[PDB]
């Protein structure tokens, strides 16, 4: 249910308005043709027109399908791809991937197929597309149309862009409301941080830090920032809405308490992928506890809080005794200089708590003080039960290694070391990252569970819409499908004609 005159809100500007856009957008191929969703579509659409590039786009699609095919069925899929795109006389043949590469890939299919069979090919393809095809697209009407979309993307966002609903919960500096973009109809979570509260507590710096971390990360398993704006009396962050409850509720209210190992495996794998996306930005989370792992309508999880998150300067360590009792790694409790390691300690706490139905250092039915809990976290070796396979015991006691330098994933290799652990032996991360694994629980939709002194902080925070989420919103709500209309028979529409504004 969109607005009424939304076709007028998202009405394309005449291409003559986008000259300043044209002269400043960096013409990076990976950004304009892959990273940015609308750019990727417009470039692909440009290729659909030329017969010469059609086959190249189709091949990449098939290779994306191959990377995710189940193990037993790679040879069946690999052969198909080779007889359709790598045979010299096929109707859709990829020629810029020299025969010297088609012979090589035929060898790999003469042997056991790997999931990276066409990686060499696909790169040969992209290297060709970043050249002449990309620079033709840059002078095509589809790039002009991309500029029109960027012009819309950069429009100011205000309280009237959104339609507030209900207060979902509360936190430290404010509350979280449910909002809806009027023009598109997409739902979001409005994290309203109230102004007065940020000034009294002199915590502007860590609010900007949360907004910058949220906007820089684009993970399927962490809440994404779509907008950041200032209203009459607050500064709101527009975030992924999550209606499927949180992991604490499902461990204790819906659980035994606890989950079957396999169910916990799924959630752990997704949480691990969330942490890896954060760690790519050398950003440490430090707040991993079940109430911060939220579920969406489909059953997938995302890491939700980020107020205790900080971007570690590359090559440097941080210091900060923060977090929640019982979910602080020992190096944090000791107020030492650490890196990303607290997050893998947290991952250990989550996997343990999902399987056993209680924290590894605090019995569910135990009246204990903060001191004894912290003592346990620092000296006591946790125990396991028959709810854990040998593989589950291993990963947990490896992630719960007291010494932060002997702890799984805290090596130069990072998250990859954890994904290789036998506990994920039956987990195919390429299919999980692709969203092809059915979550173990699907929540029912209907279910319910003062001067210019500050102005400089306001401006750096209210940056407006975020590029990738915004374009994704346009695609999901089908605003793109509906507005991205050109002229009849590949002709040029008025909004892209410089001869009649
Ligand atoms: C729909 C929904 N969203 C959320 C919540 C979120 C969300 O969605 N995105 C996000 C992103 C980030 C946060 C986050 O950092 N906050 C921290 C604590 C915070 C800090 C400072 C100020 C305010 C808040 C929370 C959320 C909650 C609970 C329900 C909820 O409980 N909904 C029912 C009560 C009704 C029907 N569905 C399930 C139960």
């Amino acid at each position: 249910g969109k607005s009424k005159k939304w076709k007028e809100i998202l009405k394309f500007p005449h291409i003559s308005q986008c000259e300043d856009l044209r002269r400043t957008i960096d013409r990076d191929y990976c950004s304009l043709c892959d990273k940015q969703p609308i750019g990727r579509l417009l470039f692909r659409q440009f290729c659909e027109t030329r017969p010469g590039l059609e086959c190249y786009i189709q091949f990449l699609d098939s290779v994306a399908e191959y990377e995710v095919t189940p193990d037993e069925k790679l040879g069946e899929k690999g052969k198909e791809i080779m007889t359709k795109y790598l045979t010299p006389k096929s109707p859709v043949f990829i020629a810029q991937v020299g025969q010297d590469l088609v012979s090589q890939t035929e060898e790999k299919l003469l042997q056991k197929p790997c999931k990276e069979l066409f990686s060499a090919c696909a790169q040969s393809v992209h290297e060709y597309l970043r050249g002449e095809p990309f620079h033709e697209y840059l002078d095509s009407m589809f790039f002009d149309r991309f500029l029109q979309w960027k012009w819309l993307e950069r429009q100011p966002v205000t309280k009237n862009t959104f339609r507030q609903y209900r207060v979902l919960g509360k936190g430290g500096f404010g509350e979280v409301c449910a909002c809806q973009v009027r023009a598109t109809g997409k739902m979001y979570a409005c994290k309203r941080l109230e102004k007065k509260r940020i000034k009294k507590r002199k915590g502007e710096s860590m609010a900007l830090n949360e907004k910058q971390i949220l906007e820089k990360v684009n993970s399927q398993f962490v809440v994404n920032l779509a907008y950041a704006y200032e209203t009459k009396d607050a500064l709101c962050l527009v975030l992924t809405i999550m209606n499927g409850g949180d992991l604490k509720f499902h461990i204790y209210n819906m659980g035994n308490p606890g989950f079957e190992e396999e169910r916990a495996l799924f959630y752990a794998a997704e949480i691990l992928c969330g942490l890896e996306d954060l760690h790519r930005e050398n950003t440490v989370y430090r707040n991993l506890k079940p109430e911060n792992i939220l579920l969406d309508d489909y059953g997938h999880i995302r890491i939700s809080d980020l107020g205790l998150a900080v971007k570690i300067p590359e090559g440097d360590l941080i210091r900060g005794r923060v977090g929640t009792v019982g979910y602080m790694a020992p190096e944090v409790l000791n107020n030492q200089r650490y890196g990303l390691s607290p997050d893998y300690w947290g991952l250990g706490c989550l996997i343990y708590e999902m399987i056993e139905g209680q924290s590894p250092f605090r019995g569910r039915k135990e009246k204990v003080k903060r001191e004894e809990v912290d003592r346990r976290v620092l000296e006591t070796e946790e125990v396991y039960s028959h709810k854990f396979s040998e593989e589950a015991k291993s990963i947990c006691k490896m992630l719960l290694t007291k010494d932060a330098k002997q702890r799984l994933g805290c090596q130069e290799e990072g998250a990859a070391e954890v994904k290789r652990h036998p506990f994920f032996r039956n987990m195919n991360f390429k299919r999980l990252e692709a969203g092809m694994l059915d979550p173990p629980f699907v929540p029912d939709p209907r279910a319910v569970y003062l001067d210019h002194t500050d102005d400089d902080f306001y401006s750096k925070f209210s940056t407006g819409s975020v590029s990738i989420p915004w374009q994704n919103e346009m695609i999901e709500t089908e605003c793109f499908k509906e507005l991205n209309v050109f002229g009849p028979n590949g002709t040029l529409p008025p909004d892209l004609n410089r001869n009649h504004p």
